[PDB]
């Protein structure tokens, strides 16, 4: 699905398993994307959650103290969970409702919150990252940055 995704974003999705194998959890939940997202550290998302005062580490060690660790690491794909599949079916509508035409790292954290069920969206609500909230944030992060970039 994801040949409208920027290379930061597919860097997320691939990160996201990886977070799922060190933890030994055998599938790719809501909470390893969001894992996936502050790993990544430097897109539009993450940039986003800090401009909100959110601290990425802080996040980190919420989503690890919910989901634990599990008993064996898992060999090869991890299936994601549906709820993990729901998250980047909303990325794209997050993108389209923008106007972008194409799913950035923004869209996958719009996603996550907007899922609005599992571990990601729990842990994000909680710290005031709500979706319209984070649709704004986004939106003014993306213009601020076009802005600076023609200073130089």
């Amino acid at each position: 699905m994801f040949e409208r995704f920027t290379d930061r974003a597919r860097r997320v999705v691939v990160l996201a398993q990886e977070e799922a194998r060190m933890l030994n959890h055998n599938y790719i939940g809501t909470e390893h994307i969001l894992l996936g997202l502050i790993h990544e550290g430097e897109g539009v998302a993450a940039k986003s959650l800090e401009s909100l005062g959110i601290s990425l580490e802080g996040v980190r060690s919420q989503v690890e103290e919910i989901i634990g660790q599990g008993q064996q690491a898992p060999s090869g794909h991890i299936p994601f969970t549906p709820r993990a599949k729901k998250v980047l079916e909303l990325s794209l509508r997050e993108a389209l409702q923008l106007g972008h035409n194409y799913i950035g790292t923004e869209h996958i954290l719009l996603g996550l919150i907007r899922e609005g069920e599992g571990v990601a969206a729990q842990v994000l609500v909680k710290l005031g990252a709500e979706l319209t909230r984070v649709r704004q944030q986004v939106i003014q992060l993306l213009s601020g940055y076009k802005l600076a970039a023609a200073l130089e």
